[PDB]
């Protein structure tokens, strides 16, 4: 409806642990980052999200938080942070911190004193219930393996963790949680940031009675359905916007697996007082099959577009898309919907061409502006993520099954894929430590680096930083409606995006292979201009052009 300044935005997101290291301990910091600043000023990003960077006994890198109110020890200090936030100001940046709110670590002082007894005040501020047989309360799985339900023999009742042991899930069901959560949220709005990406926020209202899943099964089963956008998850969100969210000048963002497109308008219609945009995982679910996500099958470009316009399209009216490929928790782009062989340069081109010419905010992960590609490591021992190593244990372990095809799940799903450091050299560990990476540095830094891709103009970070130049100088790619041309094309995506008189063409060719693209005869234009493109070509006319593969263009018409 209205412009905002976050409809504007483009984003980069930090994995800390992985960006940059300054002080030799082969984990990435607060003061690397400081001096990558005028880097991402470069670029053109306007706003950066940092993954979670709070006291942590690290069992989930950081999402596992003892306490919301002091830096972590490994990446500085709270001085660390407000000489960042600053410099960030400094320059026009803002600052999105990850809210990680659905759980804490079990080493917060919440539920130290939560599991001493059964009477003790912060008790309920965890969900805390007693077996039903002998078994667990019910049958929920975790998502790192293993039951929902954790037995403490203090008080003889388990407690739940959606994730890992580590991370107990927060009652928000109790109005002084909540309330104690908004004071933590003040206190960093209070210190000047600009935003909240909140960590899988619709798994915090759980469905009353956590009920077991009717099933014929053997173990544990997901219980998705009981928690997943639960009985009070709008009013909760709602009353965080009243209390919280409305006092300051901010951005938000929610990380919501299972979430639709209807629930997305509730969640982010301008009215509804909410959120302002979610992340959703349809486009990152599409190759994985019955099994979930281990479960690997292959996602035709139909299954993606169709996917990807219908989002566009549910949005168009109320709401407000966020448009990304990647994270800390996801596969790298050009390894999984393009080529990273022979043409890694022209696909990761292709794909930010597709992506950033739609409607909503988009977001660049460490790493995808340089086209950074998934990792092969030989060795489980090489691996360092605890999903990875639990799924390795059931699945080969219990399970007996095949190391070979466990490992290469592994190479297509694996989330350290995400988080080898990022190759800013050809120096040792590609520069991004004079130590030992706590992970090692793809074998592939020599040719894909910073440096390299900075010193050549035709380079993956040249092509994204034009792509948010475009963005930034015309309101079109902002604020223009979306429309699908080609439907049915299984080579081709193209669209376009109209905007008073003028429109975008986009045409992007998803294959290796040459094809024609034909325009249709109901768009019509009189004047034509070629704004990007990712191979050499005097593009003229438009109704019939031969695509080189991965070849992706955008046209201005009128």
């Amino acid at each position: 409806m209205e412009k905002q300044w976050w409809k504007e935005s483009v984003v980069y997101q930090i994995y800390p642990r992985s960006f940059m290291d300054s002080n030799g301990d082969g984990i990435g910091d607060l003061r690397g980052i400081i001096s990558k600043l005028d880097y991402l000023k470069e670029l053109g990003i306007d706003v950066i999200w940092l993954s979670p960077v709070y006291e942590s006994p690290n069992d989930d890198n950081g999402y596992d938080i003892s306490d919301y109110c002091k830096i972590m020890n490994e990446f500085g200090t709270m001085e660390d942070w407000d000489e960042l936030l600053h410099e960030m100001h400094e320059r026009n940046m803002k600052l999105m911190m990850d809210l990680v709110v659905n759980h804490t670590s079990d080493e917060h002082n919440w539920f130290i004193e939560s599991r001493k007894s059964k009477d003790n005040k912060y008790r309920d501020y965890y969900i805390w219930r007693p077996g039903k047989e002998g078994k667990e309360p019910n049958n929920w799985g975790a998502a790192f393996s293993g039951s929902a339900w954790q037995y403490d023999e203090m008080t003889d009742e388990y407690y739940l963790h959606l994730f890992s042991k580590k991370q107990p899930d927060l009652n928000w069901d109790n109005e002084k949680v909540r309330q104690d959560v908004y004071e933590m949220m003040k206190f960093w709005l209070e210190k000047g940031i600009d935003g909240f990406r909140m960590d899988v926020i619709n798994f915090i209202s759980k469905e009353e009675g956590l009920p077991t899943v009717e099933t014929e099964e053997e173990g544990y089963v997901s219980g998705h359905k009981h928690f997943m956008n639960g009985p009070n998850i709008h009013k909760y969100l709602h009353e965080m916007n009243e209390e919280v969210l409305s006092h300051y000048d901010i951005m938000t963002v929610g990380e919501m697996p299972g979430v639709t497109t209807e629930e997305a308008k509730l969640y982010t219609g301008e009215e509804r007082k909410e959120l302002q945009m979610v992340f959703q995982f349809e486009h990152m679910d599409l190759d994985s099959g019955e099994g979930g996500k281990w479960d690997v099958k292959p996602c035709s470009l139909l299954t993606l577009k169709e996917n990807l316009t219908k989002w566009q399209k549910a949005l168009e009216h109320t709401g407000w898309n966020s448009l990304y490929w990647n994270n800390h928790d996801q596969p790298r782009v050009v390894s999984r919907f393009g080529n990273d062989g022979m043409y890694r340069i022209e696909s990761a081109k292709m794909l930010a061409t597709v992506l950033h010419m739609m409607k909503g905010t988009p977001y660049i992960y460490q790493g995808e502006e340089i086209g950074m590609t998934n990792v092969r490591f030989e060795s489980i021992d090489e691996y360092r993520d605890i999903e990875t190593l639990n799924m390795y244990k059931e699945k080969v372990m219990e399970r007996g099954e095949d190391i070979e095809k466990v490992m290469q799940s592994i190479y297509i799903k694996g989330r350290d894929n995400a988080r080898t450091p990022m190759q800013w050299d050809d120096q040792n560990h590609a520069g991004f430590t004079t130590g030992e990476p706590w992970i090692t540095v793809n074998p592939n830094y020599k040719e894909i680096n910073v440096k390299q891709a900075i010193q050549n103009k035709d380079s993956i970070f040249y092509y994204y930083k034009k792509l948010i130049e475009l963005r930034k100088n015309n309101e079109i790619v902002v604020y223009g409606s979306y429309d699908l041309i080609l439907e049915n094309n299984p080579s081709i995506f193209a669209y376009v995006r109209t905007y008073g008189v003028e429109k975008l063409l986009v045409i992007a060719n998803f294959t290796a292979e040459e094809c024609i693209f034909e325009l249709p005869e109901d768009i019509s234009y009189s004047e034509v201009e070629l704004l990007i493109h990712n191979y050499d070509v005097e593009n003229g006319p438009i109704e019939n052009i031969t695509l080189r593969p991965y070849e992706a263009m955008v046209f201005k018409l009128k």
